[PDB]
């Protein structure tokens, strides 16, 4: 995905949630931006924290309103479910490329 | 860890969890045989469903009393702490052989 500074971007999240009770996090290369437990709030992390342009959409996935050049690097979202059966795993990875 | 069927292993979850709010996931070879999420109980899942022999102590490690060879593999925790700051990690891998 490659967008100019200013613009927006969607991340989806893919992966299938059919727990009811669950946690979702994004992760920018590797570390957390955000986490949520089903019921609860999005909580933004590290590179995302402080920013006032990010939002967690339709409890799953991360819109980030105003792309930064600071922004580029890749993105997925890991889902864990609880409970009996819970499965875990990861959504598909995307490279966010931001130009000036 | 080398181990002959019938001995016991306590796998150790080393991450440290100052968090109110946190999920823990045991991992086999990649993919989760346990999930529990703080204030819930354990549910094991995978190759450790339906396992009498198999316990979650102290409410961080893995217990298999009864190895079996399929029990070999590589086993780590993975920690998602839930809230403002939260953070995500894993512990350190082991690697268990079962031998007859």
């Amino acid at each position: 995905v490659s967008h100019q500074q200013g613009q927006s971007h969607l991340f989806e999240c893919d992966y299938p949630i059919s727990a009811d009770t669950y946690v979702i996090n994004w992760y920018k290369d590797g570390t957390s931006v955000m986490n949520y437990l089903s019921g609860g709030e999005p909580a933004f992390t590290e590179d995302l924290d402080d920013r006032t342009d990010v939002q967690f959409v339709n409890n799953r996935n991360l819109e980030i309103t105003n792309l930064r050049v600071s922004d580029e690097g890749e993105y997925y979202c890991s889902v864990i479910e609880i409970g009996a059966g819970g499965q875990s795993g990861d959504g598909t990875r995307y490279q966010l490329v931001v130009f000036v």
